[PDB]
DNA sequence: TGTGTCAAGTGGCTGT
DNA sequence: ACAGCCACTTGACACA
């Protein structure tokens, strides 16, 4: 047999409260790169699961750089 | 009506 | 073998 499995999974935009954001911003705006017992603790404060921290921290370090592609321009033939 | 945005989803080589 | 962000992209979400 081969296919994977019966899965049909569902990510609706799984948004953290501006507060939770703020602490995520906070922890980004301070720090690029977190060991779990730091970051879980943010996950603890704002009461998310630590990947939901991490993943908001992943989404920022690429997001920055792109912004900066703007600044000058997206100069590509 | 359609898309960007956001968060994942997903996928890719790098080193010990 | 080993661990997995980084960058693209879809998969739900705001908006003219």
């Amino acid at each position: 047999a081969s296919d994977g499995l019966p899965n049909k999974k569902r990510k609706r935009r799984v948004l953290f409260t501006k507060a939770q954001t703020y602490e995520l911003e906070r922890r980004f705006r301070q720090q690029r790169y977190l060991s779990a017992p730091e970051r879980e603790h943010l996950a603890s404060l704002i009461r998310l699961t630590p990947t939901q921290v991490k993943i908001w921290f992943q989404n920022h370090r690429y997001k920055t750089k792109r912004a900066q592609n703007e600044k000058g321009y997206e100069g590509h033939p």
